[PDB]
RNA sequence: GGCCACCUGACAGUCCUCUCC
RNA sequence: GGAGAGAGAAGUCAACCAGAGAAACACACCAACCCAUUGCACUCCGGGUUGGUGGUAUAUUACCUGGUACGGGGGAAACUUCGUGGUGGCCG
């Protein structure tokens, strides 16, 4: 897609719990930029993914060219920028 | 006296309907 | 959301009333497995199995203790005793 302040990230480990999922991903992705939020759900449509919205848009971009195929909990983690702006940056 | 179905009725954390706030 | 009412599923129960009073079932949540899902969201929330926990279910229908209504005993009497849905079919 076209660059976004959020990164779509998917075929992550279904089994991690939710908690414990977000908080690797914020230690993983930190350091690519301010995260303002991490967005993650294991209901059936959402479960497998995760939304990591940074505060820049060129921290969504390094963020996913150089975590792309990330071996993340044994699976290679596939990442894009979002479709659309996560509610917190359109209402911003 | 027992066992199954069924009938009437008592009981009425889900769901539906109605009234009021 | 909340408060009433109707109906009523599942399940338990049976002469009626009252005091005590579980279980069953329904529902919700948690855990572990299994199946399904590769899904672009921002209003939580797939299914199944096993186990567990919970509720003005703080219910009421078993059971328990009292009486009430007919029946069977016994006793001068007083009173004291046991028993109490409809229908068909099948089991000695
Ligand atoms: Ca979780
Ligand atoms: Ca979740
Ligand atoms: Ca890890
Ligand atoms: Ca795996
Ligand atoms: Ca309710
Ligand atoms: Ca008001
Ligand atoms: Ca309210
Ligand atoms: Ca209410
Ligand atoms: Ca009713
Ligand atoms: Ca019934
Ligand atoms: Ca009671
Ligand atoms: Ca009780
Ligand atoms: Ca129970
Ligand atoms: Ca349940
Ligand atoms: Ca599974
Ligand atoms: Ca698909
Ligand atoms: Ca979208
Ligand atoms: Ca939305
Ligand atoms: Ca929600
Ligand atoms: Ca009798």
């Amino acid at each position: 897609t076209r660059p976004n302040h959020t990164i779509y990230i998917n075929n992550l480990n279904e089994k991690i719990k939710k908690d414990e999922l977000k908080k690797s991903l914020h230690a993983i992705f930190s350091r690519f930029g301010q995260i303002l939020d991490i967005l993650v759900s294991r209901s059936l449509k959402m479960r497998g993914q995760a939304f990591v919205i940074f505060k820049e848009v060129s921290s969504a971009t390094n963020a996913l060219r150089s975590m792309q195929g990330f071996p993340f909990y044994d699976k290679p983690m596939r990442i894009q920028y979002a479709k659309t702006d996560s509610d917190i940056i359109a209402k911003m």
